């Protein structure tokens, strides 16, 4: 299906900080906390694939792009960062502080 692999990609082109999630999801809530704590919501889109009759399509083709297909999936300028532990990992260890300063986002 090119239609979603379309509208994957543009949620990830548009939004300089995308994340896949769904509901009721502790990682996706604490991964986008996380982000929204360093004032990034005007760059931020989060979309919900749960509630989306093509869930199964998205995860597929998001683990094409990542290697997995599990929620929240996280993109940063269209680089992967990955889930909410690979953001952990890039926040306690500064990386993604410099992410964001390359980006002029902080
Ligand atoms: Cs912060
Ligand atoms: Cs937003
Ligand atoms: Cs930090
Ligand atoms: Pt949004």
């Amino acid at each position: 299906s090119e239609a979603v692999k379309k509208w994957v990609n543009k949620i990830i082109e548009e939004n300089i900080i995308a994340v896949f999630a769904k509901t009721e999801c502790p990682y996706c809530i604490k991964a986008i906390s996380i982000l929204k704590g360093y004032n990034l919501n005007s760059h931020m889109h989060v979309e919900n694939i749960e509630k989306n009759p093509d869930m199964a399509n998205i995860q597929a083709y998001l683990k094409e792009l990542t290697g997995k297909s599990s929620v929240p999936r996280i993109f940063i300028n269209k680089d992967v960062v990955g889930g909410c532990d690979d953001l952990v990992k890039e926040n306690d260890e500064g990386k993604l502080k410099e992410r964001l300063q390359k980006l002029g986002l902080v």
